[PDB]
């Protein structure tokens, strides 16, 4: 029998877990019990990076990873996770899967990082809770914007017209509560978790940011298992994925309704000067990335 690790970020009661609890069941089933799959949440094993390198290693089976987690080791990679670059999660699947910069990053994947992309997910999206309405990107205009400390995040609040306003993420409920910050940002599982609701009365469907999940096993495994094996892992890590994303789907739906038990109301403001708006930072990305970044940008940009 083969005893397999599963290694992620996520916890016990992640839509990341309980989809990986499936490809583990999948896997056992019809591998007629030859192989077992356990799972260590929680960054039991490290972080990404370490279960990463663990799979290179092969001293770990598999792990989840996004495809803008990859700017590690390609920086035109961040592509990904560019503000209104991935407009939807049809984007990011023919992006990873459609496109020659795409089809290069998994060919790379493989060749340099000893890892095989089996399948991929959707993971949620990112939107925009504030103290006041945000009808369209004339309303960004003063609003204390909390982000995380990261580029991408900044670069968000930035070019919208807002004031990104970086703290750690524990200060986050206190500062929006006494409108020392006006709102934040993150996906709406965040928002419920941290009880943003409580002391945010708008969400905006601001669509920046998407996240994904990638169905990753090393090569030391993969490839030192039987071809119908291999297949058996494949076709579960596919299935699990489908799953997945009808968790992330599904729950944003009733996040969005719980929400507006919450007394949150919802809009939808247009998102045309939002992207637009973005372009400063977009030239940003190639000049840093250069060529590479440049190609990835227009391939994308050219999606449907
Ligand atoms: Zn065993």
């Amino acid at each position: 029998d083969y005893d397999l690790k599963f290694g992620m970020n996520a916890g016990t009661s992640s839509n990341e877990y309980k989809a990986a609890e499936m490809f583990a069941k999948e896997v056992k089933e019809k591998s007629q019990g030859k192989i077992e799959i356990s799972l260590y949440p929680s960054s039991q094993l490290g972080d990404d990076r370490a279960m990463l390198k663990q799979l290179k290693d092969g001293s770990l089976d598999f792990t989840f990873a996004e495809s803008a987690r990859f700017q590690l080791f390609y920086p035109e990679a961040a592509v990904f996770a560019l503000p209104y670059v991935i407009s939807n999660y049809n984007v990011a699947q023919k992006a990873l899967f459609d496109t020659e910069f795409g089809k290069d990053l998994i060919k790379k994947m493989d060749k340099d990082l000893g890892v095989t992309l089996l399948s991929q997910a959707y993971n949620g999206t990112r939107q925009t809770t504030s103290n006041r309405a945000i009808n369209s990107i004339a309303d960004m205009k003063g609003l204390k914007l909390r982000v995380p400390n990261a580029a991408t995040n900044l670069a968000y609040a930035k070019y919208v017209g807002a004031s990104p306003t970086p703290m750690a993420f524990s200060e986050v409920y206190l500062a929006l509560q006494t409108n020392a910050v006006d709102g934040q940002e993150n996906p709406l599982a965040a928002v419920q978790a941290q009880k943003f609701y409580e002391v945010q009365k708008f969400l905006a469907m601001t669509n920046h940011i998407l996240n994904d999940q990638l169905y990753l096993v090393s090569n030391e495994t993969y490839k030192e298992l039987p071809e119908d094996l291999q297949k058996v892992v494949k076709d579960a890590a596919e299935n699990a994925a489908k799953y997945h994303t009808k968790l992330f789907v599904d729950g944003e739906k009733d996040l969005v309704t719980f929400f507006e038990k919450q007394g949150v109301k919802i809009t939808h403001p247009d998102l045309v000067p939002f992207k637009e708006s973005m372009k400063p930072y977009y030239a940003e990305f190639v000049k840093q990335t250069g060529q590479k970044g440049e190609s990835a940008l227009k391939q994308i940009e050219a999606i449907n």
